[PDB]
């Protein structure tokens, strides 16, 4: 038996209060014949029965174990809902006996390992010493990535690390002046809602990015920062990542899983931002052997730095492909991403080892318009059109979510050869939704 | 030739409007032939001359760059002033041509790679990629060395790294109800000034810290950490390290030298006022367990990307144990003394014939004149006396002294000599 922990965002870092427990059921995923699952909310049978019989497991081989709410509602596995002794209690039943082999947290967090001294087995958390010292948050830190790829000799766009608007001046100045774009981004943001893009030029795409501001001179720059470094500071608590924006690049990564044995890597994929990323393919398509070379060897030497300072758990190193063909990384992302399950679990375990030769995955983000009146009637809809995942053709859509009732739908991933058959597939299923 | 630059604590940090340029002076003990020093304040000549006829340096073969006054003055090298058209010019004078061999900096600070690059010679400063990103800062986070040792398995006080008062409210909870003190300490903070000691009880001795608050229970925390929080996170900031505290302990460090190349032991000592180098009264595994915790320490550090000096400082406990409490990625107060006093000065004799004790004089030219009539002056030939290793010291206000003799009991009879002079 495992303890496997569906943990958000850190409590440290931001207050988890629009989280309604809907992302981290994909937890189940991972789950393996006797498991012990902590969730923030049950998730419903019907899911449980579909990504069981997929992975394999026994579905009654697992517990499921729901604390009580907690001071910001049910949504997510907040530090006082991990404490409480109902739950706890719980959760001790639920292990009836059995010892804890290993710790698996979606999230590296100190909560998950103030869990494990609570259930006196820190020694199945690996990195457990380290996450009593909060050394988790070095994974969604893009200060501390800047610094480690540097030191690395991992290929980074042009910038600095900024703790003041002088600096940031200076450095935005430079670039602009180059005839580049600038982003700046939040150290501790999460996704393109942490950065902006600054131009001397209109009319840019907004990839990566939750606005673009139209600079003319430096008098323009000292408005805008101004304006602005409150909320990119997050009031000046932290600092501000500036680098060269590179428009119309491709964004891909490379994921790794790092353990006290050391770094092992899992899977490859392109983000793609269309222009939200609301897709991503597995494995990375359309790279030459150079660049996919070079996203991994630069992805691996990025974790062989965070191993020897002791981070453990699951990395995605990000980076972009420039037009001119250049792969940049542009940030690490320490946690359970949501592509981590899909090339461990969906890819290499439920397809097979075909996956990387034979067959892609193309997830989608449940489409604008898309309607389903509840998990069973989206199963069933994909079931009688014959376009739900085949284990024994290996093709169709595998569902990879629980029902999200504020969407009304699911969330699917295409199995295919190509990517052109994968979304030829998606738009038979459109007529389903 | 060598470019060495005498800068101060990161400008990225704090304002260094206090420095007067004094303590960066001890640059020149680190000087060899042909070597170009950039200080913000020009050494007094009778210095100069002292320090490099004691480490064979020819004077002449030097060049000193002073940068125009800048923004906060002339005490410090501020980013302006390195920047400065004008002392780039003087540098580059200075150079004659001569390419720029190694750069060595007081401080790791994205300032040096700002001099490298603009002076097109960022490959002869090692880590210059990781200081462009300001990686540097990491050497003086003591959230990033709880994080480091804590991971390393280097032996560490009981405690946490804290970003809000209801964390750091549970984990000073958790141990004063242990019966143990607490020392809070500001993630950057430099020295024993951005510490604070809370406990039970009262007349705690207040080693390492500015202060003790004495807190009977939650209500009075609750009040304290209100009242506090702005100051220990440096006005919402930053984090604040939570820890146990052990009184009557004694402080001591082992300093190493990070480059490309991996890790090397510089020297070890107490912290007694004073310092004294080699670290005594250790016995041989207390000694074994500072040097290789401190070592793991580099490695892991050096792993990240830093390049430069790291002293890793610790306590040993009443009960024989060494922990570790921070770490420092600069040249220390220690640096110079032991590896150019000690190594180069004295020579192989020092750590097994010879022990160095620096404290203040119990003007720089009349330290040497009183030193050398009475004789107490160190001697090359005997090895034996006291060297002048700063002209000035602002915050002893005095000539600084290192006594070099057999054992600390002959060392304190030098001082106790020199103090009777006058």
């Amino acid at each position: 038996m495992r303890l496997l922990v569906g943990n958000d965002w850190s409590e440290e870092l931001a207050e988890p209060t629009g989280s309604t427990g809907w992302a981290v059921q994909r937890l189940v995923w991972f789950a393996r014949d006797g498991d012990v699952l902590v969730l923030p909310v049950a998730p419903q049978e019907e899911f449980l029965a579909y990504v069981t019989s997929l992975t394999g497991t026994r579905r009654s081989s697992l517990t499921v174990v729901v604390p009580p709410p907690g001071r910001l509602g049910a949504g997510a596995l907040t530090a006082d809902r991990l404490a409480d002794p109902r739950f706890l209690a719980a959760l001790r039943e639920a292990f009836a006996g059995r010892p804890v082999h290993e710790v698996f947290a979606l999230w590296p967090d100190a909560v998950v390992a103030d869990l494990a001294d609570a259930l006196g087995c820190p020694e199945a958390l690996e990195g457990h010493d380290f996450l009593t010292q909060s050394g988790g948050l070095i994974g969604s830190s893009k200060a501390a990535f800047r610094a480690l790829a540097a030191g690395a000799g991992v290929a980074l766009p042009a910038g600095a690390v900024c703790a003041d608007r002088r600096r940031a001046h200076r450095h935005v100045t430079r670039l602009l002046d180059e005839g580049s774009p600038v982003i700046l981004k939040q150290d501790y943001g999460s996704g393109s809602d942490g950065n902006e893009i600054l131009s001397r030029t209109p009319g840019l795409a907004l990839r990566g990015a939750r606005a673009l501001r139209v600079l003319a001179d430096s008098a323009a720059l000292d408005a805008y920062l101004d304006e602005r470094w409150d909320w990119l500071t997050e009031g000046g608590r932290h600092r501000v990542v500036v680098e060269r924006y590179h428009p119309g690049s491709r964004a891909y990564f490379a994921e790794f899983w790092i353990s006290d044995g050391g770094v092992r890597l899992g899977g490859h994929g392109e983000m793609r931002y269309r222009p939200l990323p609301d897709s991503q393919v597995m494995p990375a398509p359309d790279l030459d052997q150079a660049q996919l070379d070079d996203l991994v060897e630069g992805g691996r030497r990025l974790c062989v730095a965070l191993h020897a300072l002791g981070y453990r758990g699951v990395l995605s190193a990000d980076a972009v492909v420039t037009p001119a063909g250049e792969v940049l990384f542009t940030e690490h992302n320490g946690r359970a991403t949501g592509s981590t399950h899909i090339y461990e679990i969906v890819g290499k375990r439920v397809v097979g080892p075909g996956f990387g030769t034979d067959r892609i995955l193309l997830e989608r983000v449940w489409p604008e318009g898309w309607e389903a009146p509840s998990f069973a009637g989206a199963l069933t809809r994909l079931r009688d059109s014959g376009h739900l995942y085949d284990p024994e053709t290996r093709r169709g859509a595998v569902i990879l979510a629980a029902y999200n009732t504020h969407r009304k739908g699911v969330m699917l991933c295409y199995v295919a050869e190509d990517l052109e058959a994968a979304l030829h597939r998606e738009e038979s299923v459109s007529r389903l939704f």
